[PDB]
């Protein structure tokens, strides 16, 4: 069934993954010296290219490839339009490796054909809580704890082949060359997400949406008007009313995050994430990079009363092109990022996220059912969407976990 994935170090079936009881590698140990020094071979008319994703013109070339060829729905209504500023932020965190950003171009004229990107992350990925209990019952705690230490791995994102080059087996070549470059840096696992089902996820969650501008969402056919609203004289008036929000935040002391908040925000975030089976470990530099506000890109607010930061939330912006509507160009979506609540209930924290995003001109707030996101779905009027985000590892055996045990947000 899978001419490429059957040759890779991943679990091959659901039934195999149901059988895994400890975290650890799939492949034999290898060394940097074992890995080919030269790029993987590619057709003579193509050439490998490493963009510099801090230089404006190279970022722009990658932006146009994704604008015109990245994720779109099956009805070709919406396609992601990540901004140039977003790509520089996502691709260049502290200690990033320029070599892990991999492109193919046509040699003759330099037309960009394909891309894939890796960034470093430190991830807790040892055996999950429920399987460590089973290990204790059986006298197998030592094997279950062998890989408990956080590991420096690769996160992969932005895999993209040009629409004129689809179904020619170019994606497997991109993945093999990414893998080589990563392994030449002595890193042997990766984490990735996809909306498609491949061999084999360790966790899967539904998407959720919260309408912020329901008249626009119905106009572009992102949303429809639900049937019972037809019992009203003015269905759209009642829909608007149902989703209305306050014009200003409700929590006293909410303000934008600043550099001096970095240590207190790292503390409350890490104490919270530690309770989940799979999650990141962030330094002060990575908390600054992923959470300090950047215009058009990442928005982060803290609750400070009486001089102490007790809570915070963040969201990020990804617009999508509206392909078929002749009245709107873009869908402006806000995605729930990291958060931590110590002084107020989580629903009260996240209502101010929705108030801020609406005030700033967003049309919808989206998220997946990771972290404690299920805890405010009903009260804050989110609804489940179509399909699911699946979490995968490369070269790591891992027991199936629930999405509410996943604390890693993928951009
Ligand atoms: C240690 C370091 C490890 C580093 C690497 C870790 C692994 C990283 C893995 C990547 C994680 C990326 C995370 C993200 O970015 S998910 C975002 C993916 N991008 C999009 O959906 C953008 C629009 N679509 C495209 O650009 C293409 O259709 C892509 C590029 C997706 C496939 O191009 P194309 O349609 O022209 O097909 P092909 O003939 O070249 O190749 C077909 C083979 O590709 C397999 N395929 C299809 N979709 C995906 C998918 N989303 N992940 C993994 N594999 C996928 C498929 O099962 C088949 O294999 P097999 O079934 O025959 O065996």
């Amino acid at each position: 069934a899978h001419a490429f994935w059957s040759t890779q170090p991943v679990p091959q079936t659901e039934d195999e993954t149901e059988k895994i009881v400890f975290a650890g590698p799939m492949d034999e140990p290898k060394t940097v010296a074992d890995i080919p020094e030269e790029p993987y071979p590619i057709a003579s008319t193509f050439e490998w290219w490493t963009p510099n994703m801090e230089a404006a013109d190279d970022i722009h070339a990658i932006y146009e490839l994704l604008r015109d060829n990245y994720v779109e729905d099956d009805d070709s209504m919406f396609r992601f339009n990540y901004s140039e500023e977003f790509l520089q932020w996502a691709l260049c965190p502290p200690n990033y490796i320029p070599d892990w950003h991999v492109a193919v171009r046509r040699k003759a004229d330099k037309k960009l054909l394909a891309f894939i990107a890796g960034v470093p992350v430190t991830l807790r990925m040892g055996t999950p809580k429920y399987m460590k209990v089973k290990a204790q019952e059986k006298g197998e705690g030592e094997e279950a704890a062998k890989y408990d230490e956080p590991r420096h791995i690769c996160e992969i994102n932005f895999l993209c082949v040009h629409k004129q080059l689809r179904e020619k087996r170019l994606a497997p070549i991109l993945i093999k060359e990414a893998t080589r470059r990563v392994n030449r840096t002595n890193v042997w696992q990766a984490v990735y997400t996809a909306g498609v089902l491949l061999p084999t996820p360790y966790a899967s969650g539904q998407y959720f949406h919260r309408s912020l501008n329901p008249e626009k969402l119905v106009e572009i056919r992102f949303s429809g008007i639900p049937a019972q609203y037809q019992k009203f004289q003015n269905p759209m008036a009642m829909l608007k009313r149902n989703y209305q929000l306050p014009s200003a935040p409700k929590n006293s002391g909410l303000r934008e995050m600043k550099p001096s908040d970095v240590p207190q925000v790292r503390r409350i975030l890490m104490n919270y994430l530690d309770s989940f089976d799979v999650g990141p470990v962030f330094s002060d530099a990575e908390i600054s990079h992923y959470l300090l506000p950047r215009d058009g890109v990442v928005f982060t607010y803290v609750v400070e009363n009486d001089k102490k930061v007790t809570d915070f939330f963040s969201f990020y912006r990804i617009p999508s092109t509206v392909i078929g509507n002749s009245n709107y160009n873009l869908l402006n979506a806000a995605y729930v990022h990291y958060y931590a609540a110590t002084s107020i209930p989580l629903h009260q924290l996240i209502l101010d996220l929705l108030i801020v995003a609406h005030s700033r001109g967003f049309d919808v707030c989206n998220m997946v059912e990771i972290l404690d996101n299920r805890s405010f779905v009903e009260q804050l009027k989110f609804g489940a969407g179509d399909g699911h985000l699946r979490y995968y590892f490369y070269n790591w055996a891992y027991p199936k976990i629930k999405p509410s045990q996943v604390a890693l947000v993928m951009l």
